[PDB]
């Protein structure tokens, strides 16, 4: 199937169009950081991201949270089917008035704390790392949704989840769509 | 057999037809949902979808669903063979006049629900999506046939086949046909 | 082997000649369903289809058969070997006219959990079972129950024997002895 | 080795060369008749068949030769080392005239070869004996008769053998001295 | 994958950005080598990496470093998440003015890891990185070398007050060609 | 590697030159045999060949000697390293005249239903090699199946004098073209 | 990966340089020796050769030497990092004049190496003697001192090798190439 998915993604890349589908792992990142590098050297014209995830790797997700923020084109969101944890994430990054839902999607905001693993000589090593994370998530999505880091935290659990209304009165998302015209562009 | 696949995959591109045979699993949803959006992006033209299906995870359907209604060009709907489950539920997607059948095809437009997997702590959210994607595909094929949601809950059993004909009656075809020559575009 | 199969199909379908060799499995229809709506969308020449085949998946041949329907191009229908089971399905998708064979080919037609639920698998075979006697009916002008009555067990033919029971219509050794529609 | 073996049929097809080395089996005989069926579409032009095998799947070799046959090219024939079994069937399919061999090269025309089938089996069997005895026959000049008296499984031609029993035109060391009809 | 990653890789040399991302092996610096020369023999203008890695080989980072320096456009590097070890090595060799970072990139410094003659070069490769980070830096290399006797991490902005890093950045307007 | 050797293939045909390198085995036979065969219909040209082999199979070499001499185009010999077995057999399909061998080259000649039968097989292919490397060097069928019956071993000198080398190079401007 | 190889391949073999990379080993050496063939045919423009390898295997090596002997451009030799073993003989065959050296680069120039033991043995003589041969005339060293210095393992400074002849020029930068 290499062959197949290398030939979508030539076409993908063509027309400006990532997608974010499934289980965010470090192949995908690699891959998605890679294509946004790529059409952000072509043109400023936007990118359009389609997101359906059910989560992943947070430092797979983070590295395409940074790699939104960090070119030029804004990229518009899409988001379908369930959009949870590293997905929510990457949705988190695009500029609110770019941030788009299907009528059906459901928003996972919380993150998985995920595992320790190495020496415990530094144990206090992995302690704040732990906090400073927290700490950056919950500021990345109050600043995203305009409610507080504290509404955030207090909000945000394993199981909180949000469908597109309820998402776009928290302030996750700017419209609900169904159709690619609906978009408006910057 | 990776080379052949790419080979076909691009020269069906080219001609804006578009295959769905077999089971419907997230590397099919995968690969034709970013088929129909690289069609899109290329031009408004409709574009042939060929649905042979026996079933498969609703949730590849309901992405290839999505696809269909958000892009921009129509989708030409042809079903053969069995067109079943998550394959109606393809099918279901483009709009009435442009959904063909030959004079063979079954069609199934019960959805088995069956497999969920995952923490115990989940089960109240596993729960209330049982019945919010069942209560979504009831209305999504009464909007494609013209019935009720509840006169679709009501017959769309796991026995309740249609044949091509009781299929016209029942609103989910448009139109038996043997030729190609035999479609009116749009 | 993917790599040389690759460019002898790009090949083959530039001069539109499809081939269906051996066992008709579901990898072989989705290729072959796709040949032929690419040949169709580029134009409406015949295609010419050559099938060796000893079996396979019946309703993978029912996609091949259908396909050749569908489509506006003509197929043109060559048997050598063996023409079994789904292959001979597929085989009498073409009009009579286009169906030829080799003088050594030969053809065989042959019928294709709880308690309740294998007695409605049993319906499927007995639709499927019915279905096929008639493709081949239709195909051959045999009747329906003929079909059946010879089909209960193996049903091997030698290519004279499928012209005279209406399968194949020409016994030919050279590409020179095929005659198009309106030649 | 795919991509190297894909370049190279792509360069043999544009100069009309098929190689059938080796042992024939299913998938050498799916490429060779693909490349018969190619060259053929693109124009009535001599195509050089290179023969060099041990034998291989009867059913391999007959679609070759069934290939052979059914194109309009003539194809040029030129055996090399041993040309066996399937290999001396895929070889006999060309014309007479169009058949050469290096001065080494060692003929053998002998072919090798559900209990409720066994009737079918048998009845097979014999069919084929009988089919190749006639194709050896049509090719060399000799009666099927004399065919089948003389191939056994140890019943080998050398070059010029194979010149005085009808199955190799002319021995050649060199690509120019073969004639085109 | 083989051929999504060839895919991207070539898009990306055609606009001149190099991606070393995950652990640096022998396979990486033979592809960054090259990829270097490419585009050094194609043009003078400069060079983006982005670095993101937990560490590595540091004798294939020597290789990478060596390749940055010799070659004539300047590399601008762009660390964001890891950048230990052999990847901070690759970091290093950057001009000072050319090396920026993301504000929760986090760095890791660390010593690598007949006896006698083994010690005799295991002692010269500290020393030698230890002047290499030492020139990058500022700092001394007794500095370094007491630092990285064990695992030393820095955030961003202690990245920068150490003078690994010069500056902290989100987005790429904030890069000035040099 | 299939990409790179079918990269490096490609460019060396255009050029006229095959490499023969490593164990002479039915793949590799096939390739070469089908690479002579495309360059003669490409032009009546000099082929030049790069033989360094340790040994193989000798009817896979044997195709590759029957395609040396049946193609109309001289193929240019340069021996290196090791010419071994079916290697050696390959080499001495090419005219004397184009017979070169780097210094350091060493030469190895090897010899290869019913038992009997499958005897007189042995016996008819070890009797033909004779005399192929009889009329390649100079020497008798019986000197070359004395010496090949043990493990013959040639240095490049020792192969000139032993007839199989023609010339001793160092650089291709050495070579005359016939 | 064979895939990102042979595009980087290809891209090198258009601006002539040709890399001897980490460990010689034999499927490297099949693929530098058709590289400068491939180049040779293409033009007589110098080739340049990037060697940064810390060893490898014996006759690898010397397959990369012939081949480079043996074309007619010249390959302009940048050493660096450690050139050892395998990669120091292939260092060796440039001419003089185009072996170059970054400052750090350190050089070594010794390499390592069942019925009849005389043959095994005189080969073992034959390849020492070779060596020597080689880096005497690479070097402008006797034989008797390179065979002195190859008994262990002999490393050289780039400012140490220069002045045993091994290294013509020490750079940094590309600029500082002279062609011939």
């Amino acid at each position: 199937h290499g062959a197949i998915g290398a030939k979508l993604m030539e076409y993908a890349l063509k027309v400006r169009k990532v997608f974010v589908t499934g289980g965010v792992d470090e192949k995908m990142a690699k891959d998605v950081v890679q294509q946004l590098h790529i059409l952000a050297s072509i043109s400023d014209d936007p990118i359009y991201m389609f997101v359906n995830s059910p989560g992943g790797h947070v430092e797979s997700g983070d590295m395409i949270f940074d790699a939104i923020r960090f070119i030029t084109p804004k990229v518009i969101m899409i988001g379908s089917g369930s959009v949870a944890s590293a997905g929510a994430l990457i949705y988190a990054a695009a500029d609110k008035e770019n941030r788009y839902s299907l009528p059906n999607t459901r928003f996972l905001l919380h993150q998985p704390s995920g595992g320790i693993q190495g020496p415990a000589s530094n144990i206090e090593i992995y302690r704040r790392e732990i906090v400073r994370m927290k700490e950056r998530l919950d500021r990345i999505f109050a600043e995203a949704t305009g409610q507080t880091p504290e509404k955030i935290s207090a909000d945000t659990e394993r199981d909180f989840w949000l469908n597109a209304e309820e998402a776009v009165q928290y302030g996750l998302v700017n419209k609900i769509i169904v159709s690619e015209r609906e978009i408006t562009l910057p």
